[PDB]
């Protein structure tokens, strides 16, 4: 696809093999979702954005499927008040911005 | 140009007549900066991000040129840790997401 930005930029992503929406978001370096439960142990990162730090669970070689593209690759689930796709994921599928 | 997003999406602006490099944002949705000065009256604003909110100043109708394009909009500024440059702004020059 080719996306403007008139609106929040969602997109349908499988993350663990579940359903959910997140933002594409190029200022982002990480991957977050907030409404997700993912098996397993996990190990504690932190995030610093816009407002200061938050506290996050970071899970592993976990499924991720945007657009037709299913990629491997770490997500971070924490109290992010959006889920957010980040440059992580996004350069696994290819995506570019341009203009 | 195309960006791959291996590296954060710097871009040079001018602003306020100074030059300037923010970060392209997908997922912000308005432009802000730290430590610019802009003539005219702003009004106060909050913005939410990860951690919290922030409070800035909103200008409008302000100037902006960037990699060379030029947009009159909305401007906040505050100790924002990037600069950002949000979808307000970036509609304006017609960027998309491509994937
Ligand atoms: C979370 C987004 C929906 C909103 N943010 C834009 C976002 O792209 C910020 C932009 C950003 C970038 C650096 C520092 C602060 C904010 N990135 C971010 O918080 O990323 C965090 C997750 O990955 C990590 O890598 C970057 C910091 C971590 S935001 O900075 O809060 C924001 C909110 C409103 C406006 N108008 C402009 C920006
Ligand atoms: C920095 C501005 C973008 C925001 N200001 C918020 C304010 O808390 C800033 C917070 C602030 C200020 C500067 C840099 C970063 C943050 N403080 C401030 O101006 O203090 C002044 C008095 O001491 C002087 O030396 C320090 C700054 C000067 S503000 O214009 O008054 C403001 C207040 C409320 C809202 N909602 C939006 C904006």
């Amino acid at each position: 696809p080719q996306i403007t930005l008139w609106k929040r930029p969602f997109v349908t992503v499988k993350v663990g093999g579940q359903l959910k929406e997140a933002l594409l978001d190029t200022g982002a370096d990480n991957t977050i979702f907030e409404d997700i439960n993912l098996p397993g142990r996990w190990k504690p990162k932190m995030v610093g954005g816009i407002g200061g730090f938050l506290k996050v669970r970071e899970y592993d070689q976990v499924p991720i499927e945007i657009a037709g593209h299913k990629v491997i690759g770490t997500v971070l689930v924490g109290p992010t008040p959006v889920n957010v796709i980040g440059r992580d994921t996004m350069t696994q599928i290819g995506a570019t911005l341009n203009f």
